[PDB]
């Protein structure tokens, strides 16, 4: 007779699940990881079998926890993974996550037949192979037995609530990650189905993610120890729910998260698309679209110069620690941070990092900082391209592990020159999953009202002689960049 | 029993050499000075300190044989500038090499397309080294001591007039001055002209083997030395470095690594670089010096011993990148962290990591600092021997190239045998061989491989030269991309 909701979140190599009371209190939480499947360079695909696997077993011990009932179970979701499905609703792929670069060729081919572009002005999805778009282009192709009997083709999302209710459907913002979804129609787009030779009916329907899929079958309420008045919410993005879990509902604010990767996003009322494509915009419903750069070089560059430029025994405060001995702007040394090549801002994939301006001015403190700033310069360089000349934010509400020190996020308030809020949830997007349930319930009407979920912790105001520092040194980064942006080719 | 002193002023420090009379060098002592400066771009010293350490080396040097000094030789740094009154009493303090106060006046004169006209002219590149371009910024903001100068000499020629009476300077000295002209190895009217300077405020050219006498008599018991006892008018730290490691002719390089760096070559004729990023000093008519100085050498790599790694030892760091591969994963450094003279000539230079992995961790990045020093000095010896036949060695002196690891690695990237010689101190040797020319005591200068003997050689392993001779070109693609940035750290 107490209440619950659950919260999923359905990451590569884990799922997380919440379990939340009916104030929105989260009161327990269990995760499950499975393996990634790399067999051959490039490749990155998981056992849809291993993750649904490891969501019964989740959802089961979360109910054990407690003595009441599960109102509804609410879904957050990594992006751009696809599944195909024979006609006996049978696996005939791997989830093929949006690590897998299978494709990379198809979408240098498309880049320089101006196709590439087209799905951009058509989907808002940018010109990388992460996208189902593209994975489908490659498999017609090159996997011509496995494209000819697929009946479905799906994401890990959409595979989980079919295992639980028999049906196939997936949200806008899901929809929003596959680049066929057109920008002002909100449908899948029929000249880039007819190039895919793909039917509609091959494809999830399209709902909203507040929409309540009914019933989960019999079996599953007993495996999941649930009742059978438990609601599936079909649910969203881990970049849409992660955007509205920090109250970043509009664009006034914009959310940065920076763990071992980062993003910088923000939600506007219209489509709005880059003329460089250096931002993806997916769509989460007729008006609020989601807009925003995944950068790839965060804490795991951070991670990287620790060990390389210290030893395996210096902590990640102690490097805080030494960078903090150099003064802000390490002296004008530029760290371009590209180890892993680069999604947004560059999106160049075989763009590597540089340490440019060295002088024997230059000690170990200021390399240690550069790195640091380097990292959030990158950031920068990807949020600056989302304003453009519009209203700069007048908050940026932050979470991550990359931002767990004062020093990081006064740095990051100095650089970006707007106030910096953390929030008490680093888990936004559970907590966005589990207030769409909410919505789906009833007990919360507007978005707005998440505010009283997704909280704010501490905020940093720019320092304004840093600030200004930092203002002068960034298109010094940029002129560096500029400078190096052909050259990368040429190391491989 | 008669000896030989050779003696090297240099910056910083003069060090005397006493050799017995085949050659062997038997004792040596060193004197140093301060360096002068005041403020930024500054780098001065006072010659009557200069003078003192001089009369205290040789005097010491005396002291530790019975015998006669039969002479005294000269090595000497280059591009020192020195201005005397009507009196002959110092206006100036040795204005050296370092100095940068004529870096604006090199500028505007490079713009005007002058500087290029000075380098065509005379074989100085186009940088404030010169005193030439001292000379220029005496005249334009010093007027004062410009208008009563009456003699512009060096810190060889003080020594010398000091000891002697005598205002001398040798081929190769005057070679460094920006003013002499390499077809008539005399001074370029033209030049004097513009400076508004008179043959006769400068030196008489003579040559390095001139025996410059009497001494006056005062010095004669000062020294310690006899009546007899010659001064042998010596020559320039640069040519006698490159004839005191045997590289006589165009089939040889020299290429010495310290702190700073340089590798030179003797050609038979004047011969100028389209862009100028060589010198060519004269040291007579059929023979010139083409050479680049190299400013970031063993530098470079004591502020990565420090700042990579803790107090590492030089031998540790050189273990450590030795555990990356020949061409640490194509990480290029750029090791121009305290501006550059050759091969670049751009003092704003800064240095560089380009090309950095997961896959680079220290092993990668200290080795990739030891290959951009080499490649570094490569570039620069790329540039003297183009469109001509490759020596068929280099002659290798200096701190950086003590270990095997790095001398093998020279081998390598230069693909030519690498040999390292018995004798280090190249610049007093020479300097003790020109005496012995001047004794009768060797005629062709040939003969100086008699002294200045090889050590050891080192090989190019050819597999390791082919992963070498692939990354050299990437090397220069990121030199390329980057030479244009430089402005605007400032
Ligand atoms: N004190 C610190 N300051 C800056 N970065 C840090 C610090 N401590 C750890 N890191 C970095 O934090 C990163 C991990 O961030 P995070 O904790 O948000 O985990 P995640 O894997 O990115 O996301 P999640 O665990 O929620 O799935 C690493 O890449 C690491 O280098
Ligand atoms: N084992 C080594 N390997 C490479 N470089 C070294 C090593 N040991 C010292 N160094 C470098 O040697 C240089 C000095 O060269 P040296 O010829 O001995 O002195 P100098 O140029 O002042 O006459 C320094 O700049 C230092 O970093
Ligand atoms: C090829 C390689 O190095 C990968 O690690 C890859 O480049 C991924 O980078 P992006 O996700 O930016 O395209
Ligand atoms: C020492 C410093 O100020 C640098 O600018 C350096 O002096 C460059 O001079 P070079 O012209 O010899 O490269
Ligand atoms: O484009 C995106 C979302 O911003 C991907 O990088 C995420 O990894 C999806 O899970």
């Amino acid at each position: 007779s107490l209440k619950y909701i659950i919260g999923m979140d359905v990451g590569t190599t884990a799922t997380k699940g919440v379990l939340y009371d009916i104030n929105g209190k989260a009161v327990a939480s269990v995760s499950k990881g499975y393996p990634l499947i790399q067999t051959k360079v490039g490749q990155a695909e998981e056992d849809p079998k291993l993750i649904f696997d490891a969501v019964q077993e989740i959802i089961f011990d979360l109910t054990q926890k407690i003595d009441g009932k599960i109102a509804a179970i609410s879904w957050s979701s990594q992006m751009h993974s696809l599944i195909g499905l024979g006609s006996d609703d049978e696996l005939l792929t791997n989830s093929i996550t949006w690590a897998d670069n299978c494709a990379k060729s198809i979408v240098q081919d498309a880049k320089n037949r101006g196709f590439a572009q087209q799905i951009y002005r058509k989907t808002g999805m940018p010109m990388h192979p992460m996208a189902p778009i593209y994975k489908l282009l490659w498999l017609k192709n090159k996997k011509t037995e496995v494209f000819s009997q697929a009946q479905k083709w799906i994401g890990i999302k959409e595979y989980i609530i079919f295992r639980l209710t028999g049906k196939l459907v997936t949200d806008t913002t899901m929809a929003a990650g596959t680049g066929i979804l057109n920008l002002k129609t909100l449908t899948w787009d029929q000249e880039l189905l007819d190039i895919l030779k793909i039917k509609k009916e091959q494809l999830p329907k399209i709902a909203q993610p507040t929409k309540v899929i009914f019933p989960i079958k019999t079996e599953y309420v007993k495996k999941l120890g649930i009742d059978s008045d438990t609601k599936i919410i079909l649910g969203a993005s881990d970049g849409y729910l992660s955007t509205i879990g920090v109250n970043a509902i509009d664009s006034d604010h914009c959310a940065l998260n920076v763990g071992t990767s980062g993003a910088i996003r923000t939600i506007v009322d219209q489509p709005k698309i880059d003329p460089s494509a250096s931002y993806f915009c997916y769509p989460a419903d007729k008006t609020h679209y989601l807009l925003g750069g995944p950068v790839n070089n965060g804490g795991i560059v951070f991670n990287w110069a620790r060990q390389t430029l210290f030893d395996a025994d210096e902590t990640p405060q102690d490097f805080l620690d030494v960078a903090q001995t150099a003064p802000a702007g390490s002296r004008n040394l530029i760290f371009l941070p590209y180890l892993g090549g680069e999604r947004a801002p560059i999106w160049d994939a075989n763009a590597r990092g540089s340490f440019v301006g060295l002088t024997r001015m230059h000690q170990k403190p200021e390399m240690a900082r550069a790195v640091i700033e380097g990292i959030i310069f990158n950031l920068y360089d990807a949020a600056s391209n989302l304003i453009k000349n519009t209203k700069k934010p007048v908050a940026i509400n932050a979470t991550g592990g990359f931002l767990k020190s004062d020093f990081v996020r006064q740095l990051c308030a100095n650089i970006f020159n707007v106030p910096i809020v953390t929030m008490k949830e680093q888990q936004s997007g559970t907590l966005a999953a589990m207030f769409l349930a909410r919505q789906a319930l009833g007990l919360n009407q507007d978005l707005s009202e998440i505010g009283q979920f997704a909280q704010a912790d501490k905020v940093y105001f720019p320092n304004p002689k840093e600030a200004a520092t930092y203002q002068k040194l960034f298109p010094l980064y940029c002129e560096i960049r500029n400078a190096l942006a052909a050259s990368y080719g040429k190391f491989s």
